[PDB]
């Protein structure tokens, strides 16, 4: 019952029923003219001040949540790419917040990088607040995917021709490398934005995952999490499970 654990539990419980959007930021493997662009082919560290700051935040979040009782053998390249994607994902969120003139302190958000059995690396984002309404979900997904595709093409470390960069840009948009949670439906039928409950989803689902500590990553494990209150960022796996237990 450290202050950190109690603090996170209290913060989430107060936001238990806050409606938010659920996004997933991802990428897919691409071959363009014989050039392989994989999940970790985006390792340029762009020297933009805010991005640099965000990447430092991800590094230190990893460092403080590392359990050293147990050894951690995650590939350094994998760690680097996840830190970079953390900075790029948040850059996308913040760019759209700016478009809507939303004060970042009026926003609740949660970010968690995971490794799926099938899709590999992806990043869950929960985001919402007083300036958010359900009908805006599709616009948000489209805008986030514009910025995500733009930043990925800038961060790509594969030598691409201009034609190849534009092709990659359109692939990332056309194939929806940012997804939005919707209610299950038919292909023809409309899809409605499905808002989720912020505190509940974090405590009862995201904080229950197992920490990736090896390469290749455990199926369904998480790398790293963070939130708008810096509450879950530094928690070790055991502490995260304690938060779920206390939340109940
Ligand atoms: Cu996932």
């Amino acid at each position: 019952y450290s202050d950190e654990v109690l603090g996170a539990t209290n913060w989430l419980k107060e936001k238990s029923n806050q409606e938010v959007f659920s996004f997933v930021f991802k990428n897919e493997n691409v071959q363009l003219n014989g050039k392989d662009i994989g999940w970790n082919s985006y390792k340029k560290e762009l020297q933009e001040d805010e991005l640099k700051s965000l990447q430092r935040g991800a590094e230190t979040t990893w460092d403080q949540s590392e359990d050293m009782e147990w050894e951690t053998t995650v590939d350094e390249m994998t760690k680097k790419q996840v830190f970079i994607f953390d900075s790029l994902v948040k850059k996308c969120l913040f760019e759209v917040l700016n478009t809507k003139n939303i004060f970042p302190g009026d926003v609740n958000w949660f970010v968690q990088h995971e490794w799926g059995k099938d899709q590999g690396w992806h990043c869950h984002v929960l985001i919402g607040g007083k300036d958010f309404s359900q009908a805006q979900g599709k616009w948000w997904r489209r805008q986030l995917n514009v910025y995500w595709s733009r930043w990925l093409v800038t961060a790509c470390n594969v030598q691409l021709t201009p034609a190849e960069r534009i092709k990659l840009r359109e692939i990332a948009e056309d194939n929806e490398w940012v997804t939005l949670l919707t209610y299950k439906h038919k292909q023809t039928k409309k899809d409605y934005t499905k808002c989720v409950l912020f505190g509940n989803m974090i405590a009862y689902y995201f904080l229950t995952k197992k920490k990736i500590s090896t390469s290749p990553p455990r199926d369904g494990g998480y790398f790293l999490s963070s939130d708008s209150g810096w509450k879950t960022n530094f928690l070790k796996e055991g502490e995260r499970h304690l938060v779920s237990k206390l939340y109940t």
